[PDB]
C-alpha cells in the first residue's frame, strides 16, 4: 500500500564506470594535446596553423559541453498495478486526476482531414475514466472543412469506441490498425471478434468515403460565401477577420454510443483574429486553449499533440499519472516527456529521421538532472506550473488582474489548487464567458507569453517554455514505455528535412540573442543545476560549431595545394598522444553503444549527418541570425541552393588530392613521408562528405551508376595529366 | 470512373482504391463486382480445360451443326 | 617491408595458405556481425583497418 508507483534504476555499475573512466582519460589527453599545439609554432606559415588551432579549441569546447552532462544516466520503470489498486479501488468513486488534451490544427490544405480524424479517434478511444478527459481542438484557419470533419468524426466515434474497448485494440487508430502486416488473430480469444471486425472495417471505409466527399465539396469556393446547415452563413468566410466561436460535441449533453456509455467531450475552438493585432503562430493558440479550459473544465494536468501524431499505447496518460500523482517522488515534477517515435520510416535511414542518438543517449542520460528538455509534441504538463508558481513546501484582485486577464471567473478558476470549477455551475455563464476569454485584446497589460503559459519566443517556443520553468525549482521527468506511447508521421522528402533543420537552427540562433538565453539567465537565485545549464547551452550553441567547421574542412586541402604542412612532425613525442586521442574516441563510442543500445549503423549515420547538416544549413541559419540582428531572400530558400557549400568543399578537397598525387609523381621518395598526414586529413573530410551525395545523386544501391563514375575517373585522370604536362 | 478499365489490371493494383472516390455506394458495388469477375475467371478456366481435349469426329456447336473450323487449314469464311 | 626482393619469393605460398583460411573463415562472421548487406558498416571497418595499420607501424618501430 505504501510502495512507490515508479522506480528509477541507474544504469548497471559494471557497464558505466569504464565509460566514465574513458571520458576522464579523453579529457586529460585532449588537454595535453591542446597544450602541445599551443606551445609549438610553425614559423613557416602561421595563418593556417592559427586557424586550425582555433578550430580545434572550439571543437574541444563543444565536446566538453556535449559530453559532460552524460554522467549518471538513468532509466525509469513504473507499476500501473499499484496505481489501479490504490486509486481505482472498487467500492468508491474513481479518484484519478482529470486531463485535457490539446490538438492544434493549422490548415487542412497541408494536413489532410483524415490524419486529424485519426488523432481525434485515437484520443477518444483511450483507456481512462471517460468522465475525466476532454479534447480541445484549436483550428487556426477557421475553415469549415475541419468543422465538418469533426462533425463526421463525432458520429463515427460512437461506433469506433465500444468496439475498440471490448477487444483491446493495439493502435486504437483506424488507418494505423487496418494497415498492419502482422496477423490480427495472434492473441484474440472472443468468439465474436471476426464478424464484428469485418463489420467495422466496412464502416471505416464508408467514413473514409464521406471524408473524401467533404474534401471534394469544399475544394470549390462559392462566390457569396459558405453556408451553414441552419441558415446563417459561416462566420469564417473572411479568414483574416472572424469572431471567436466554440462548440461542444459528445459531452454529457450529446448522445451515448452503442452500449450506452457517453463519449468524452470534444470541444472545437476558434479564437477571434481581427486584423491589426499581433498573432502568434502556435503559443497563442495553446494559451487560448489553456485559458478556455480553466472556464470550461479545469484539470490539474494537460497533454498536447500534433495532428500527425496519434496515440499508440492506450495507457500513456495512465502511465504518466504514476509519476504526476505520487505525493512522494512526484510532488515537484512539472512535466512528463515521451520520446518522439515515427512511423513509416524505411529500413535504410536516408537522412537521419530516426533520431536515435538524441532520444536514446542525450535525454536518457540527462534524465538524472531535472529531467529532459521539452520537445514539440507528446508531453504532459501540470497546470499549476504554467501559471508561474514555484513548487510547494518552500485590493488583492489587482495583482491577479495584472498577472493574467481581467476575467474574474477564470482568475477564480485558477486559485483552485487541484481541479474543480468556479461555483457558477450554470453552463450559460461559462459558455458566454469562454468566448470572452479568447478576445483579441486579452493579452495586453498581462504577463501571458512573457512569464506564463507558452513563452512568446521567435519561431520555436518549446525550449523556452520548458526552460522558463526549469529555471525555477521544478523538475521534469522522462518516460519510455515498452509499447511506444505516441507515433507520428515522418517527413517525406529531403527538402522538408533541410527546411526543418534550418527552422530549428534559426530558432536556436534567435534564442541565443534574448534575455531568456540560457548562458546568463538567472545566474543569481540559482534553482537551476549547472549540468542542465550546460545542456541548454549545448542545445543553444550547436549551430555555431558550423562556423569553425567549414574552415577545418578546407584547411587540409588549403595546405595540400602548396604548403603541405600544419605542424612540425616529431614521432617520439607527438605520435603517441596523436594515436591515443583516436583510441580514446573509439573507446568512448564503443562504451556509448555498450549501454545505450543504439546500433552501429545508426551511430555512424548520426555521426556523419553531424557534418553533413552542419555545413549545409547551420551556417545559413547563422547568416539569418546575424543579418536580422544587424538590420535592427529572407524567406525559405530552394532545396538545391542549400547543398552547394558541401559540394564546393568536396570538390576543393578532391582537387587537393589530385595535386598531392601530382606532387607524389614529382616526389622521389625523399618527400614520400610528410604528405601522408595531409592525405589522411583530406580523406577523412572526403569520407565524411561523400556518402550523402552518393545517396542523393543515385537512385540505385551501392554505386549510383557505373559508366558515369568510370568516365568521371577518366576525366580526372586526363585533367591531372594536363596539369602535369603544364605544371 | 475507373482508372485502368481492365478487370485484372484494376483488381491487382497495390495503390489504395479509395483515394478519391466519393460516391456512398462505391464500396458495396465494387465488392459485388470483384466476385463476378472471379466467377468469370472460373468460367474461362473451365472453357480452356474443356477445349484442351480434342474429340474424334470434331467439335460440336450448341445448335447442332458442327463447327466449320474443324480443319484448321480449310474452313469457310464466318462472321458473327 | 624488411624484404629486399631477395625474399619476395617464398612468402607467396604462405600468404596464399593464410588467405585461403581467412576467406573460408570470414564471411560467416561478416554475416553475423552485420545486419546490412555487403559490408556490415563502413567507418568501423575503416577504423579497424586504421588500427591495424597503426599497430603494424608500432610493431615495425619496435621489431
Ligand atoms: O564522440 C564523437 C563526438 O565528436 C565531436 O567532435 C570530435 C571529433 O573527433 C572532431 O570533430 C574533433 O577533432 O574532435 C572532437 C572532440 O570530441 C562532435 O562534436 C560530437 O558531436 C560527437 O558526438
Ligand atoms: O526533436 C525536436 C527538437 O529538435 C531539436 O534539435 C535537436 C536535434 O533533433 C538533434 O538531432 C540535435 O543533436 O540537437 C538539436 C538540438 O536540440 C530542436 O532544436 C528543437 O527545436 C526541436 O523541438
Amino acid at each position: 500500500a505504501r510502495q512507490p508507483l515508479s522506480r528509477k534504476v541507474p544504469i548497471a555499475s559494471s557497464k558505466i564506470n569504464p565509460y566514465r573512466m574513458v571520458i576522464v582519460a579523453r579529457l586529460l589527453i585532449l588537454a595535453f594535446f591542446l597544450r602541445y599545439r599551443i606551445l609549438n609554432p610553425v614559423h613557416d606559415a602561421i595563418g593556417l596553423w592559427l586557424t586550425s588551432v582555433i578550430c580545434e579549441i572550439w571543437f574541444a569546447f563543444s565536446w566538453i559541453l556535449d559530453q559532460f552532462p552524460k554522467w549518471f544516466p538513468i532509466d525509469r520503470e513504473t507499476y500501473l498495478d499499484r496505481l489501479s489498486l490504490r486509486y481505482e479501488r472498487e467500492g468508491e468513486p474513481n479518484m484519478l486526476a482529470p486531463v485535457d488534451i490539446f490538438v492544434s490544427t493549422v490548415d487542412p490544405m497541408k494536413e489532410p482531414p483524415l490524419v486529424t480524424a485519426n488523432t481525434v479517434l485515437s484520443i477518444l478511444a483511450m483507456d481512462y475514466p471517460v468522465d475525466k478527459i476532454s479534447c480541445y481542438i484549436s483550428d487556426d484557419g477557421a475553415s469549415m472543412l475541419t468543422f465538418e470533419s469533426l462533425s463526421e468524426t463525432a458520429e463515427f466515434a460512437r461506433k469506433w469506441v465500444p468496439f475498440c474497448k471490448k477487444f483491446a485494440i493495439e493502435p486504437r487508430a483506424p488507418e494505423m490498425y487496418f494497415t498492419l502486416k502482422v496477423d490480427y488473430l495472434k492473441d484474440k480469444v472472443q468468439p465474436t471478434f471476426v464478424k464484428e471486425r469485418r463489420a467495422m472495417k466496412r464502416e471505416y471505409e464508408e467514413f473514409k468515403v464521406r471524408i473524401n466527399a467533404l474534401v471534394a465539396k469544399a475544394q470549390k469556393v462559392p462566390p457569396e460565401g459558405w453556408i451553414m446547415q441552419d441558415g446563417t452563413p459561416w462566420p469564417g468566410n473572411n479568414t483574416k477577420d472572424h469572431p471567436g466561436m466554440i462548440q461542444v460535441f459528445l459531452g454529457q449533453s450529446g448522445g451515448h454510443d452503442t452500449e450506452g456509455n457517453e463519449l468524452p467531450r470534444l470541444v472545437y475552438v476558434s479564437r477571434e483574429k481581427r486584423p491589426g493585432f499581433l498573432h502568434h503562430k502556435k503559443a497563442g493558440a495553446m494559451n487560448a486553449l489553456v485559458r478556455v479550459s480553466g472556464v470550461l473544465t479545469n484539470a490539474p494536468f494537460m497533454l498536447n499533440l500534433d495532428c500527425d501524431h496519434y496515440i499508440n499505447n492506450s495507457k500513456a496518460a495512465r502511465e504518466a499519472m504514476c509519476f504526476l500523482m505520487d505525493p512522494q517522488i512526484g510532488r515537484k515534477v512539472c512535466y512528463v516527456q515521451f520520446p518522439q517515435r515515427f512511423d513509416g520510416i524505411d529500413r535504410h535511414d536516408r537522412y537521419a529521421n530516426r533520431n536515435t542518438v538524441f532520444f536514446d543517449i542525450n535525454m536518457k542520460g540527462l534524465d538524472g538532472i531535472q529531467g529532459p528538455v521539452y520537445v514539440g509534441t507528446g508531453c504532459v504538463f501540470r497546470r499549476q506550473a504554467l501559471y508561474g508558481y514555484e513548487p510547494p513546501k518552500g485590493m488583492s484582485q489587482m495583482n491577479f488582474e495584472k498577472k493574467f486577464g481581467q476575467s474574474a471567473i477564470f482568475v477564480t478558476s485558477t486559485l483552485m489548487d487541484q481541479g474543480g470549477v468556479p461555483p457558477s455551475s450554470s453552463p450559460a455563464a461559462l459558455l458566454k464567458e469562454a468566448i470572452h476569454v479568447i478576445s483579441c485584446g486579452y493579452e495586453d497589460k498581462t504577463e501571458w507569453g512573457s512569464e506564463l503559459g507558452w513563452i512568446y519566443g521567435s519561431i520555436t517556443e518549446d525550449i523556452l517554455t520548458g526552460f522558463k520553468m526549469h529555471c525555477r525549482g521544478w523538475r521534469s521527468i522522462y518516460c519510455m514505455p515498452k509499447l511506444p506511447a505516441f507515433k507520428g508521421s515522418a517527413p517525406i522528402n529531403l527538402s522538408d528535412r533541410l527546411n526543418q533543420v534550418l527552422r530549428w537552427a534559426l530558432g536556436s540562433v534567435e534564442i541565443f540573442f534574448s534575455r531568456h538565453c540560457p548562458a546568463w539567465y538567472g545566474l543569481k537565485g540559482a534553482k537551476l543545476r549547472w549540468l542542465e545549464r550546460f545542456a541548454y547551452v549545448n542545445t543553444t550553441i550547436y549551430p555555431f560549431t558550423s562556423l569553425p567547421l567549414l574552415a577545418y574542412c578546407t584547411l587540409p586541402a588549403i595546405c595540400l595545394l602548396t604548403d603541405k604542412f600544419i605542424m612540425p612532425p616529431i614521432s617520439t613525442f607527438a605520435s603517441l598522444f596523436f594515436i591515443a586521442l583516436f583510441l580514446s574516441i573509439f573507446a568512448t563510442g564503443i562504451l556509448e553503444l555498450r549501454w545505450s543500445g543504439v546500433s552501429i549503423e545508426e551511430w555512424w549515420r548520426n555521426e556523419q549527418f553531424w557534418v553533413i547538416g552542419g555545413i549545409s544549413a547551420h551556417l545559413f541559419a547563422v547568416v539569418q541570425g546575424l543579418l536580422k540582428v544587424l538590420a535592427g531572400e529572407l524567406y525559405t530558400f530552394k532545396w538545391t541552393t542549400l547543398l552547394i557549400p558541401p559540394t564546393t568543399v568536396l570538390i576543393i578537397n578532391l582537387v587537393g588530392v589530385v595535386a598531392g598525387i601530382s606532387d607524389a609523381i614529382n616526389n622521389g621518395y625523399q618527400s614520400w613521408g610528410p604528405l601522408f598526414g595531409k592525405l589522411f586529413f583530406s580523406f577523412w573530410v572526403i569520407v565524411h562528405l561523400y556518402p550523402f551525395l552518393k545517396g542523393l545523386m543515385g537512385r540505385q544501391n551501392r554505386t549510383p551508376t557505373i559508366v558515369v563514375i568510370w568516365s568521371v575517373l577518366l576525366a580526372s585522370i586526363f585533367s591531372l595529366l594536363w596539369v602535369r604536362i603544364d605544371p
